[PDB]
């Protein structure tokens, strides 16, 4: 089913959003069908497309990465290859047995580009978005026209937007904190005077301002996620994917940078 | 056959112009040989390259498209494939039957890219312009060096330039008008007062100043095109192209 | 597989202009590769510039701002041109004098596969001169080893002075060649105006653009002598590269009459 101009414009806009927002559009639309793969989408699909994008952009450290949206076909190829390698590694056999419908398919380079071109790249821009990867991965029930029908005219609720942006503000505080850590680290290797101030600062860093600001940003995020979840996540507390993603992400953040 | 550095400089400059200018240069140069294919070039070739470019740039509506110049090999492949698809479609039989020498050829993807590397991509930039498509499609009688021979030192006449620019002024007024109609149309689906007010405004759109300015632009373009057509009708590709462009605009947006 | 610190260094080096990539690689591997330096300069670096130039729509070398890396399609052009150059009978002496610098012909498919599997070390879809070098000379060079060898080498200021002095020569070359081409074009004009352009073109070497280029050349020559006398660490690549480049500039823009 070719898309109307109106649906294509929608699709193209979603597909230029940061990957995580593409993911949430997908998850909201298909929550009834796909909720049990959410964890794979989050932990494996997202991480992998992000790493492929980082390399493309010559970024090594996650805290310096501004999240991307789509990949050219050569970079997509590295994405799908990395997916297959991850899932084929016995160290991750849990992911493979627990999420069969999420498993990628190994293909030669040639067959891969032919699938991108024939099937995955639905707006014909020579780019692969996370959205496009998702739709094709879950094609037993998902497809672009269906997706647009499901997702069009469902605007992000303001409580949800607040909570998403509060989470993005945690990212900003994490970057500020990790950049300063790394600043100090690299001065740490200045023998003398100093050189030496750097060391104590580094040693003291988690009682410093930037760590303080991160700790408080984590509380704000959490409060905002809660009020959004209470309002839209049903008991336990359409927007279900956004609710699940934000809680997952908060969880990850707290684990890594909380008390 | 291999371009001199001077011919190559020219060739590169023409391939950076918007596709439609690429088209005119090629048509002026080869009018004797190619004039009867002009409708295909305009209605199938050009339309298809513009849509390929459009998609690459994330544009769906022709009034929001700023005209491009070349495509990478992945987009080029979509372009050539869409040509084949269109021309093999029974509903387009008449383009296939009437314009046999303009028909594309089906290739696999590896065969295609290899053709783009070996034959089509004459300046080795990794891109396919409309000029490069055209030159190879009609290789029976055209080629790069002969094209540069035929095309260099034939400056666009000022009267023709003026008409071309007056036609682009129409495009600008089309865009302003369609952009307002779309904004109103959007607004129109808001529940209650606001939606109703925008539905009313849409009914008035053709009395409005945007439309007035489009009608004005159309009249000026028509004047400019007739001035140029009377004088020059070597320049035959440009005259054909601007009349064709003008006729289409008048049909869509004239009385 | 590089560490984060190494990979960052590598990516930074690979975004420098091709000639600085070259110097990085040559400074690092001078022991093992010294004898191929002329092939890297006159064949590898020329061919990669030209592929880059074409990609950017530039036809004349004096109009080109040096790049840093190529997409896979342009890399393919680069490798095919290397092979073509090396297979031309007129260039048999490059083939024979520099056998370890020799490229291998591949089909397009196989080329792109090798770019992807072997050459494109930082997985960015681009081929840098550094990447081409590391893989061509992989018998003794690899990315980790390179970073190990290079991260601890700094460009001494007298050497940077020299590099920059040579780039100043490039800017004066451009100004001169642009005026030569402008007069050349002007001398087309059939009347007495072609005659005036024709004469200015004929006299151009006694003009001030050429004078300014002569000064730049001489200043680069002092700056290069200073660097070379002090360090000729080790900065063996850099010292070789500046002198070689100076020699080239002298041959084309220095005294011409014998
Ligand atoms: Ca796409
Ligand atoms: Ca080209
Ligand atoms: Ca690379």
């Amino acid at each position: 089913e070719k898309l109307s101009a109106e649906a294509m414009e929608f699709f193209c806009n979603v597909a230029k959003l940061p990957f995580s927002q593409q993911a949430v559009h997908f998850l909201n639309a298909y929550w009834a069908e796909v909720s049990k793969e959410a964890e794979f989408i989050y932990s494996v699909g997202w991480e992998t497309i992000k790493y492929a994008d980082m390399h493309c952009k010559g970024i090594q450290l996650v805290f310096k990465y501004d999240e991307g949206n789509d990949l050219d076909f050569d970079i997509a190829l590295y994405f799908y290859e990395q997916l297959c390698k991850f899932c084929e590694d016995p160290k991750n056999k849990n992911y493979a047995t627990t999420y069969p419908i999420s498993q990628p398919q190994m293909l030669t380079a040639l067959k891969r580009k032919q699938e991108l071109r024939e099937k995955v790249d639905v707006n014909f821009d020579g780019r692969v978005s996370f959205l496009e990867y998702l739709l094709y991965q879950y094609k037993d029930f998902a497809n672009p026209a269906d997706f647009c029908t499901r997702s069009m005219n469902h605007d992000e609720h303001p409580e949800i937007k607040k909570a998403r942006l509060a989470l993005e503000e945690v990212n900003k505080r994490i970057r500020a904190y990790e950049e300063e850590k790394a600043r100090l680290t690299e001065e740490s290797k200045i023998p003398g005077v100093k050189g030496l101030g750097a060391t104590n600062m580094l040693a003291q860093i988690d009682s410093g301002p930037l760590k303080e600001q991160l700790n408080f940003a984590l509380i704000s995020a959490e409060a905002a996620v809660r009020t959004a979840s209470k309002k839209y996540g049903g008991a336990a507390y359409s927007s279900a994917g956004a609710i699940w993603w934000m809680n997952r992400d908060l969880e990850e953040k707290k684990k890594r940078y909380g008390p």
